[PDB]
């Protein structure tokens, strides 16, 4: 009975509590940097299981990050077609945030914080909840919302709408409206996904029409 | 307006901490464990160096209740710290009137100096380190002020934390259930623990002195 994960769970959390505060003196855009990032890992994961499975690629076939703005509802949607999430992967979370109403083994809090834990705490400089909708090859389609602290989850309405992977939507502080001027988030995306492999959109406009616009 | 930039780094640090921890009584966990690593800071350095405990011989810690004064007191007798550090503190608090080395310093002890916010409004650390004047640091996370102590050399050498508690965490300061949150998270620290309580010893008076938790 070693009982010294909470050491690397402390560690990790010091980790965590250095690179916010960090990113809270500059820029607040670390957020976005693990947006773009855990999204571009989760497209990794499936590349990875369609060199095993054959039909890993039927919910979809694109390998993309679709990022668009809602600028009348204060939402940022960041859309991406990898792995997707289980029902029970969604309600481990990160280890962290328990069931709504309760305030009273597998892959250990510490590695999930490591890996997660910045990305999900960093949001709450900008936005007041956080909603996750996911899709997984065998299961259905959930969606999870979170205020920092308690989440509840229910199956998605619109049944099986992502085919695959997950829908980060971000409710944005006023505060920080900001953040979906059109040419303050391409920038952003243009800047902090340089280094993916995969295709990264944002929703754009010409001249008036919408359609997806590239940025790496 | 003001203090905005403090202001969100109390939020933030609120948030994440009551998120990870679900237990406003972290903060006296971290009191405690903080305590027992400037006592093993003290310790090592005591191990090639014969004449380093000579401030004061002793490694403790010393909890004592003010329920008159709703002060709350954490006494070791670390290593101290010096009039530089107690001025770096955490690199998120402002020096009094005024309108990454300071991340790592929320890294290290970031959890244990804004829990104490859970549950107090005023945080006062006095210090005294090997080869350094006794100074008495005081903040509200906004703001912080240090001096010199009037009192010169008083601890010796070591730190005390004063938490001069919030009107909502009163109860923290009842003899009785304070000694059960000790007993609780330091049932597992390499140094004494002590706590200032009452017994009944002979018929009168009850006296108070260290009673031991570890
Ligand atoms: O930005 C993303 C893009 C993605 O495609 C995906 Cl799968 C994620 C989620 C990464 C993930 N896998 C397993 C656990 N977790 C962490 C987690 C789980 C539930 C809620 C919040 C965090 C993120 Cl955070
Ligand atoms: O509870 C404790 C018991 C101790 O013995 C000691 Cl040394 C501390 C302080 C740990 C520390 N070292 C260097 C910096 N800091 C943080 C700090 C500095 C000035 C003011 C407030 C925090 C604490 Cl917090």
């Amino acid at each position: 009975r070693e009982k010294s994960e909470k050491f690397a769970f402390q560690a990790e959390v010091n980790r965590m509590m250095k690179l916010i505060i960090n990113s809270l003196y500059k820029n607040k855009e670390i957020f976005l940097r693990e947006l773009i990032s855990n999204a571009s890992d989760a497209l990794d994961k499936i590349r990875l299981i369609s060199l095993t499975d054959e039909n890993a690629l039927a919910g979809n076939e694109e390998l993309t990050v679709k990022i668009k703005c809602d600028k009348e509802k204060n939402l940022l949607h960041v859309t991406d077609t990898g792995v997707g999430m289980t029902r029970e992967e969604l309600v481990k979370n990160l280890g962290t945030i328990a069931k709504s109403g309760t305030s009273e083994d597998g892959q250990s809090t510490s590695e999930l914080i490591g890996q997660f834990g910045v990305g999900f705490y960093s949001a709450f400089l900008v936005a007041d909840k956080v909603i996750v909708t996911s899709k997984h090859n065998n299961d259905t389609q959930h969606i999870w919302e979170s205020d920092s602290n308690e989440f509840s989850v229910i199956a998605d309405p619109r049944g099986n709408t992502l085919g695959r992977g997950t829908t980060i939507t971000l409710v944005l502080k006023e505060e920080a409206s900001d953040y979906l001027e059109l040419d303050t988030i391409k920038n952003l995306v243009k800047k902090y996904s340089q280094f993916i492999n995969f295709p990264i959109y944002v929703w754009s406009s010409k001249t008036t029409v919408w359609d997806w616009e590239l940025m790496n």
